[PDB]
């Protein structure tokens, strides 16, 4: 006798079958992270609640609503990476939630840091019920929601950027505008305008004031142009840039991806601008009041910038 | 100027425009591994070869007779792999080419070193081609193609027997045959027959002389069944069984799946008998004379079993 959900929100009462096993009646079913299908109702867990996959229309909005995925594989891959991010520790780490290292999840834990000081409301309820209880300490859903929406499993490797982009696009940042405009010595001047998460997202560098300045692409022309920023409404931006030794100046930054070793074979830790700088490495702390390293993402804070 | 490539077997000749870059004459372009798409042809590799991705109709034979796949991101995700394979140590361990660790490769090397004490004959020619280049000791592309055509990337977590099945869907196994019989108290006789990677693979057990004397389902009529086997016709039989503490005993297998740890988060060791037992743990090496250990796969080896 047990509860079923698809959300955790909303509870269904099933009286289950004693000898019957779980996947059979309900269909997948998962306990706490569990792929409980094979296993029977034990007395161990009587008046329990599991998750089940969405079989009727009840069910369907029901994910939805909570999720904003209709997609089948989504509930299965959630289970699937908590059953191991459940078995995370994540120690409180100059009062941020950080993870300790385990199954290559330095690029989550990076993530994790980097959203718990950033702005950021979540459209998926499920995403925001769990940041919100992840900035209290409980991260373990958060994270295995993280893999679910960017489709990583527990062990892949991961690219904290390409995570942030994917989550930004989770993401309200509907009132996040950038009027760029580029100059071309031949077409002339032409002023494109960006919102969402291409308002947030920058890949040519890591320096915001360069980025004002103008940054080199290339016009339709052939050769070199310049293209500078004109406006930056939105309440940060990310700056990225493909890893560098970079002097992260205390102050002028909020938090920073630092990244050790080839692509994809290395390592990521968070830096972050408080009274000093802050080195966080999963559970490890170091301290210093300048920092030259390889650099891959710095963020900066912003309110409505105009050029 | 180049030469192009989907095959290496195959050599196109390309004159390549010295200050256009690779990926705008050629399309997505490749030098041993690594995504050359972004960079200018420059001196260093003038003359040299570049996989590239099938653009014209020749190309598309060229890769699928090779290949046989259509899939147009399996070139790019076996670049992929290939940057980081040719990158590991593939040392000999008691006459095999295995795997130094690296990239949670555990399950690779233990695939790797079944694979040369099994006999496979791979029905791709880049599969079959990599594989004789293995046993002679540079792997590096066999690797990288076992993760193309499992769809695995480095580091992903793998599963050794799902590695195995995919791989043996890759194979010639059309000669071989299994022919199944359960005793159904009720229902009554009942002779299933079984071609190809299922007459070779079982997961209920690892004792091949168990699964002769018997194995235990639930037939049709709902209560158990034994279900046991009637003719096994094959080179070889896989027989796996979820990890549990097994006595390995010495000449009567031909090699074994040793695994320790959660499901997924865990790593794989390699035990193969021959004039003694030999645990290969990647580079390392030793050597025992009975084995008791947690054991999920187990090889023998058949010619035409009758019951
Ligand atoms: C589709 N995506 C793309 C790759 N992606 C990924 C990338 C990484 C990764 O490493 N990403 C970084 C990175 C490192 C190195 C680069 N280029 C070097 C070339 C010359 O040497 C110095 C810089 C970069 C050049 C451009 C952009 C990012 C670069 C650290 C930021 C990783 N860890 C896991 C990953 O999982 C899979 C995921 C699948
Ligand atoms: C779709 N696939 C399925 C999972 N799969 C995977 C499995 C593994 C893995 O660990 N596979 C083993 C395994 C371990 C533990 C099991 N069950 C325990 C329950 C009680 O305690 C003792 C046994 C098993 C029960 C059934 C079958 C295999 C069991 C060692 C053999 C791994 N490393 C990486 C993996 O990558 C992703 C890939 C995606
Ligand atoms: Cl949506
Ligand atoms: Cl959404
Ligand atoms: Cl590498
Ligand atoms: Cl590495
Ligand atoms: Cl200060
Ligand atoms: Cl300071
Ligand atoms: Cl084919
Ligand atoms: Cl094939
Ligand atoms: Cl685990
Ligand atoms: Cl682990
Ligand atoms: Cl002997
Ligand atoms: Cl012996
Ligand atoms: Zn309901
Ligand atoms: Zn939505
Ligand atoms: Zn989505
Ligand atoms: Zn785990
Ligand atoms: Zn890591
Ligand atoms: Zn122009
Ligand atoms: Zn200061
Ligand atoms: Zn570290
Ligand atoms: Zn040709
Ligand atoms: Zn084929
Ligand atoms: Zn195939
Ligand atoms: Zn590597
Ligand atoms: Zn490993
Ligand atoms: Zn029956
Ligand atoms: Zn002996
Ligand atoms: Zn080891």
């Amino acid at each position: 006798k047990v509860f079923t959900t698809v959300d955790n929100i909303n509870l269904h009462t099933q009286v289950v079958d004693m000898s019957m096993t779980y996947g059979q009646q309900f269909g997948p079913t998962y306990l706490d992270g569990a792929d409980v299908t094979k296993i029977k109702p034990h007395n161990s867990h009587e008046g329990k609640t599991f998750y089940v996959l969405p079989n009727d229309d009840t069910l369907r909005v029901e994910a939805f609503e909570y999720y904003h995925t209709t997609d089948p594989s989504f509930l299965g891959r959630y289970m699937s990476a908590l059953n191991h991010t459940k078995k995370w520790k994540y120690p409180q780490v100059n009062g941020l939630t950080s993870i300790k290292w385990a199954d290559n999840n330095s690029y989550l834990a990076t993530a994790l840091l980097t959203l718990q000081q950033i702005e950021l409301k979540f459209n998926p309820p499920a995403l925001q019920d769990a940041y919100y209880r992840a900035r209290a300490g409980e991260a373990a859903n958060f994270c295995a929601l993280i893999l679910a929406y960017c489709n990583k499993t527990v062990g892949e490797l991961g690219d904290v950027r390409e995570t942030m982009s994917y989550l930004f696009q989770h993401a309200n940042l509907d009132s996040c505008k950038r009027v760029l405009n580029v100059v071309c010595k031949t077409c002339g001047q032409q002023q494109t305008t960006l919102k969402g998460v291409e308002a947030v997202m920058y890949m040519g560098t890591l320096s915001y004031e360069q980025f004002k300045k103008g940054v080199q692409i290339p016009c339709t022309c052939g050769k070199q142009a310049t293209k500078y920023l004109v406006q930056q409404e939105s309440p940060f931006v990310m700056m990225s840039a493909p890893p560098a030794q970079y002097e992260l100046k205390h102050g002028t930054f909020t938090c920073a991806s630092e990244y050790t070793g080839n692509y994809q074979c290395g390592h990521y830790k968070h830096i972050t601008s408080k009274e000093t700088l802050y080195c966080i490495d999963g559970a490890l702390l170091t301290k210093s009041s300048e920092y030259k390293g390889p650099i891959t993402d710095v963020f900066y804070k912003e309110n409505s910038y105009t050029t």
